[PDB]
């Protein structure tokens, strides 16, 4: 009824080309009302695509994009209603020459423009690239990369570096690759940091007639990764720069078996004891250091995860229970339509049986217009700050009340209002205003006007202001640079793939500071209550970044009291890798979590006061900074608003709409990288 007569239809020209993408939209609150959606698309007379523009921007006579092509297809440029305007030309080749972007169209506002080149080797060599260079509007053009080759000298030969990049100064320092496996996998990298730089004036310009001048612009402290790997070339031990070592086993199918953690001058201890798998090769049952057993299980017809059981089994030292007992039901096409947790220990769900346990509703277009959960009822209204956690765990349904969001989204998939709807409370709005001409779109506090949302983003479609009164930089290469209030700053810096390798947060009055160093396996946490150290932390992280991850707290310095040191908390997620539940290495809860759909937290309560401060890593498995935002690695999200701070840096792979959060359906899918 919902779902009839609302097909996806291709409509072609003459030549086969797609002209038109109809879908059919039907809300289940006027099932009656169905609204056709034609996003168009143009070709010129080669069959290259020349134009395309969502059902809004159409209606109101608008493109969303302009591609203007080479006469072999390739895009000399791109005028985007969310992305601006941008220029590239590929050498004959097929190499990265010249790109120039952060260019506005009114004819074109040049003004701010980055122009981006790169340099090759000569034409006797094989033409290896040498360095990027960035031009930013008048300023002195920068070389913000580097690469230099190894020749193939036997001893060169004996490390398998011959020809290959070993030393790559990038925009946060050097990596160097010391030693490569017959199987081609680094089995030594070393990372150093430009000289002052937690400073994020500090731009990385690497000048000077050779090595011996760039490594000068370098700190001394050198951050060795090393790693071992079997004959296929798969990693089985890595050991991070303050030399804790990471140990995995795989099966006789090549799946992972168990894997273990030596922190440095201790004995090796188990993280995963073993692990089983179904015949599709997906997680079955899972056993970890604390005794505690995972069991999945799947739905024998679609391979859908039906249900997520987390347990202390019989006779394990802390005493049996089930700590989490997920069940997922799902619609045909396997959108999410029920959850259900039986293990919940208040059994607050049976006490209220006015509103449902989390079910969803969907419109014909698969986006979430309906949810229904349950909050602490403590929260208040949700905007970028974390709920006060509630200490010790609550033991009563009293500390949770039941709620219903409502979501509401325009002709363009834009999520323009949600609205929160409490059992027994004042519900609250939150708007967010669309832009007339793109998909720019802002909180209704910052501005309830359409035609002054776009002077909220830069050309490129980066987000000016996060919050009223909050500034937002960003860098040539369109990464969050700097958060600044108009007395607390953050900022953050990368390496060379946008990856955030720094983010150090500063609050003025005498200054206190935090820094967060990321290498690989391995976060390097400090703090300075004015150029004196309180604080000094590794955090050892088990696993990978997409899956339920293992951290080991290690302090060289200043750590708290109530804290045992080389304190192990073990992850729990949920279908779409949320941060859940923490235990412990006796299998006991240390804290709970629990998400609205968008990724806001409704549920915050831990066992105790100083072990709530260090759970990091929270919603789809990525880090929650101060400022609210979760960094995903290419851009940053914003959960109060359900869209993200920037354009996607990908263009239109995903769909037209650039902001748009995992195709407005948070409850199954889940956004990777941010890319
Ligand atoms: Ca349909
Ligand atoms: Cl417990
Ligand atoms: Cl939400």
């Amino acid at each position: 009824s919902l779902f009839s007569r609302t097909p996806k239809v291709t409509v072609f020209d003459n030549r086969g080309l797609t002209a038109r993408d109809i879908a059919y939209h039907r809300h289940p609150d006027a099932p009656e009302v169905t609204n056709e959606r034609i996003t168009p698309h143009q070709y010129d007379a080669r069959g290259f695509l020349t134009q395309s523009a969502d059902p809004r921007l159409h209606d109101a006579g608008r493109v969303n994009f302009s591609y203007l092509t080479d006469l072999a297809g390739g895009v000399l440029r791109t005028q985007g209603a969310d992305n601006g305007t941008s220029v590239s030309l590929n050498d004959v080749a097929g190499r990265p020459f010249i790109v120039v972007s952060h260019i506005s169209a009114t004819t074109e506002d040049r003004s701010l423009a980055v122009t981006r080149t790169w340099q090759y080797e000569d034409a006797a060599l094989p033409g290896r690239p040498l360095n990027v260079t960035e031009q930013i509007s008048t300023e002195v053009a920068r070389i913000t990369e580097r690469f230099v080759y190894a020749g193939n000298t036997g001893a060169e030969k004996t490390l398998n570096l011959a020809g290959l990049c070993v030393r790559h100064y990038d925009t946060a320092g050097l990596v160097q690759t010391d030693s490569i496996a017959l199987t081609g996998v680094s089995l030594s990298v070393t990372r150093r940091l430009l000289k002052d730089a937690d400073n994020p004036d500090t731009v990385a310009d690497w000048q000077g007639e050779g090595a011996s001048a760039w490594n000068d612009l370098l700190s001394g402290e050198e951050y060795v990764t090393l790693t071992t790997a079997d004959a296929t070339g798969t990693v089985l031990t890595t050991t991070d720069a303050k030399g804790n070592i990471q140990r995995v086993r795989y099966d006789v199918a090549g799946l992972l078996s168990g894997s273990w953690l030596t922190v440095r001058d201790r004995t090796e201890q188990v993280i995963v004891k073993s692990l089983t798998y179904s015949a599709a090769g997906q997680k079955q049952r899972e056993d970890h250091g604390n005794g505690v057993v995972i069991t999945y299980t799947y739905e024998a017809e679609t391979q859908r995860l039906t249900g997520i059981r987390t347990e202390r089994p019989a006779g394990h030292a802390s005493g049996a229970k089930v700590l989490q007992d997920l069940r997922y039901e799902y619609d045909p096409v396997g959108n999410v339509l029920k959850i259900t947790n039986d293990a919940e220990a208040t059994r607050f769900w049976s006490n209220q049986k006015v509103v449902p346990e989390n079910t969803y509703t969907y419109d014909s277009l698969y986006q979430l217009v309906s949810a229904t959960g349950r909050e602490m009822a403590n929260v208040g209204q949700q905007g970028s700050r974390l709920p006060s956690a509630t200490v010790p765990f609550p033991t009563d349904s009293s500390a949770y009340t039941s709620y219903t969001r409502t979501y509401t989204y325009d002709e363009a998939s834009n999520l323009t209002q949600i609205r929160h709807s409490p059992a027994t409370r004042s519900g609250y709005t939150t708007n967010i205003t669309v832009s007339n001409r793109s998909n720019r779109a802002v909180l209704s506090n910052l501005t309830e006007n359409a035609a002054d949302v776009d002077a909220l983003f830069t050309a490129g479609g980066q987000q000016t202001q996060l919050q009223p009164g909050l500034g937002l930089v960003w860098t040539a290469r369109n990464e969050l640079l700097k958060v600044t209030p108009v007395d607390d700053s953050e900022n953050y810096r990368y390496d060379g793939g946008s990856q955030r390798i720094l983010k150090v947060s500063v609050q003025k009055t005498s200054a206190q500071t935090q820094r967060a160093l990321y290498l690989p396996g391995l976060e390097l946490r400090s703090a300075k209550n004015g150029d004196t150290e309180t604080e000094s932390l590794q955090v050892i992280t088990v696993g990978e970044a997409s899956r339920a991850q293992v951290r080991m707290l290690h302090w060289e310095s200043g750590r708290p009291d109530g804290i045992t040191d080389d304190k192990v908390r073990y992850s729990y997620d949920n279908l779409t890798g949320s941060s859940v539940l923490e235990l412990d290495s006796d299998g006991k809860l240390i804290s709970m979590e629990e998400y609205y759909p968008y990724g806001g937290t409704a549920v915050w309560t831990v066992r105790s006061a100083v072990e709530a401060n260090y759970k990091t890593v929270r919603y789809s498995g990525k880090e929650r900074d101060a400022t609210g935002l979760y960094y995903y690695g290419y851009r940053y999200y914003q959960p109060w608003a359900g869209r993200w701070l920037s354009a996607d840096p990908a263009g239109s792979v995903d769909g037209l709409n650039l902001y748009r959060m995992v195709r407005n359906n948070p409850v199954a899918w889940k956004d990777n990288d941010g890319r």
